[PDB]
């Protein structure tokens, strides 16, 4: 049964044509998901699922439509009782022998309890961008005062745990519209050191956003 | 008044007196603020003011300590109605024209407006996660399997506004036993976006931790 999906808006023609192209010269499975966009669709999904999110001014509705497709990902991997699922945005590169990682799963089933709560990335380590510059309050002594941020980790590329997607669909439903980030500030910063929540990183990584 | 507050333990000599050495090459005023050590005053201090923290078994009690002397310094700031307090750890290290910064507030106070929200970090900016090595997981295809952590952000060097000492006082007041994390994790990481706190990092930094 299927366990790479591709988050691809249905209209991006030249993307889904980039995706399929790659993943069939090195013969890896994998079917399209339908990103959510501003929509009634998401409204829906959001109000049903996440209504914390709804709510949440500090997100862009692009923002909540990323959170929206992942989600229902670790839905659907929870639904056909997956052991495990892999989640890519559509604007990835594919390294060579990128398909010894995504064709089997046999190096997974070897090496991880899939009722574990653990996330592998295959995408590259990205460092979080953190200075912002402002205009409002001026410099002293040639130094600059700017804004702190940490923000696009990434979320373009994946393995997730049956364990991880139960226990992040719980997070997602649990956390107050205050406490709401993006996906990638959530899964790959906050959520860091919780209790039994893991995150590996494939070094060197086998896919990389463009 | 003195604004400037250096958090060591009574006893830690050698780190004493690095940071005398430092504040006086520079003419830069200063007090110490006797940190808190696995102690009856900390356990006391946790029970009056965060007993949500006393609780939390995920901190070290070197953890708790470090936040215990942080919250008692805004605290001191709210106490005293100071306009902003300026707090190090004794394990700093100050750059050239650091008392450009940190000997006179006029600078401060033709910028903010202290009744807003804001930290100002005088000290580098560190990266949040980093990948660990680790043997419980195989490596694949001569590729490591590496974990992600974060444990040092740093609050060894910020300027805080009386706004943000009664905010970041009500914040560790709230947080239940589980939403505890070490300051630095809260301070600048967790609470970075929130809707009235705002990070400001002074850029580039006038000081950086031996740590």
């Amino acid at each position: 049964e299927n366990k790479n999906f591709v988050i691809s808006i249905s209209t991006a023609e030249q993307r889904r044509n980039h995706i399929i192209e790659q993943f069939t010269h090195q013969n890896i499975p994998f079917e399209f998901f339908d990103a959510f966009t501003p929509s009634d669709k998401l409204t829906d999904h959001l109000q049903r699922y996440l209504p914390n999110v709804a709510n949440a001014a500090q997100l862009t509705m692009g923002e909540k439509g990323c959170l929206m497709s992942h989600f229902m990902l670790w839905k659907k991997c929870i639904d056909e009782n997956l052991d495990y699922i892999t989640l890519f945005e559509d604007d990835i590169l594919l390294g060579e022998n990128a398909n010894k990682f995504l064709a089997e799963g046999d190096w997974l089933k070897v090496r991880f309890n899939f009722q574990e709560i653990f996330v592998l990335r295959l995408e590259t380590f990205l460092m979080p961008v953190q200075l912002e510059k402002q205009t409002q309050i001026p410099p002293f002594q040639q130094r600059d005062i700017d804004i702190l941020t940490s923000k696009h980790f990434g979320t373009a590329g994946y393995v997730i745990s049956q364990g991880a997607a139960k226990y992040l669909i719980a997070l997602f439903e649990k956390l107050t519209t205050e406490e709401i980030k993006p996906i990638d500030e959530i899964m790959f910063n906050q959520q860091i050191n919780a209790t039994d929540y893991r995150v590996y990183q494939l070094n060197p990584a086998i896919c990389v956003q463009e």
